[PDB]
């Protein structure tokens, strides 16, 4: 049957976790576990080649890039035409925000959990102040133009109603959030938003996937072994 | 009615440009000039506040971002199947490449064709060869995957027929080709595929869009004035 290996510390997985439980799509968790490198190994590289989650997985069907298994769960599962709309317009507005965040919002979120707090506190490398400021400060533009180019004054980031960009984003956002960094605060439009999101996201299945990224900076070193592998994959998956 | 603001320097740009006349598309074309700093322009900036390219225009509907430019046109404009394909499952691949391209294809072949021509010669900026090899290394490790991961065994990278994945894939390839970089050599795989595309799109039609990118290593140098302008731009471009 359908089987999804996640980690709720990956901002991909947190998205497709929320949206496979939200509609009620049956599938089988196979929690990997990314603070292990458990991702590097023999076990998960028949899975998935390019040894990263989201993956999914259905027989002979194999499938990694969250915004590739979201479209396919909206399809296979005929969820809510809210998600992603009938309208031509309306379906590519969500398509243009979902092209628009892997290099803006996704790199920027994930730069500011890993330069604030998993290279310190996780791998026990301290980090340039210039960089973490210059990361913080690119973080704030991207922000900005989360508020200007696409939330706007509507209710969602594509209109009236929730859709998958908004799922996106808001998991993307939680990246800062669990590293300590004032997301919200001084931004009374995305703090509307957000409270729009997870209402009807459900607040315990919000909760319920953001409990291992706001634990983020309780989290113990990594042995020399882990953190060894870890890093070259870390530097990559940042820049 | 439909307009579409272009510049066949940029890569995806060229996607998009091939995939309307592919296609018989009717649209006016708007030639922005990124060699003039024209996509800088405050009349360009009406159009797309982010003052990037491409850029689709249809009434008061505007549009950003080519791979949702891409999906548009095939509903807006119903073209063959397999650009598309509404097979659940040769659909998801085409999303998987069109979502996994933005952080490593396009990045890679991006940064190729700067630190090997447009820096030194647009720019007059010398490039260490340590970052030229840096580069065109990173280059390699994507090209591997592109035909580990997607390509393979198969004629084109989502089945036995182009998709929008091909056409996303061989105009981002062509910028480390107008560069004057090795990408076909020792990988007659790909070298089969780059001819099935070429056909599948039409030699004159291949060869018109890709004109600008092909004479990259003769632009001549922006004077200090346009320099001063984009120097933001491009560092922050290809991050």
């Amino acid at each position: 049957g359908l089987e999804l290996y996640l980690d709720l510390l990956s901002q991909p997985c947190r998205a497709v976790y929320i949206f496979a439980k939200k509609n009620d799509i049956p599938f089988e968790l196979r929690i990997v576990d990314l603070i292990k490198g458990q991702h590097l190994s023999d076990a998960f590289a028949q899975v998935n080649p390019l040894k990263k989650v989201p993956a999914l997985k259905d027989g002979d069907f194999t499938l990694t890039e969250s915004v590739a298994i979201l479209l396919y769960l909206t399809r296979k599962y005929k969820v809510p035409d809210y998600w992603y709309p009938q309208d031509l317009q309306a379906r590519a507005r969500v398509d243009e925000y979902l092209a628009w965040q892997h290099t803006t919002l996704r790199r920027s979120c994930l730069r500011a959990l890993w330069h604030k707090v998993m290279f310190p506190v996780f791998l026990g490398e301290p980090v340039s102040p210039q960089t973490l400021a210059a990361t913080l400060a690119e973080l704030d533009v991207t922000l900005q133009l989360l508020e200007d180019k696409f939330l706007q004054n509507k209710a969602f980031l594509t209109g009236p109603h929730i859709s998958l960009a908004d799922l996106v984003a808001i998991t993307e956002l939680m990246h800062p959030v669990g590293a300590g960094c004032q997301v919200f605060e001084g931004r009374p439009k995305l703090a509307t938003w957000r409270q729009r999101v997870e209402a009807a996201v459900g607040e315990d299945l919000f909760q319920e996937a953001h409990e291992v990224i706001l634990k983020a900076k309780d989290f113990p070193p990594a042995d020399p072994t882990i953190k060894q592998k870890l890093m070259p994959r870390v530097l990559a998956m940042i820049r």
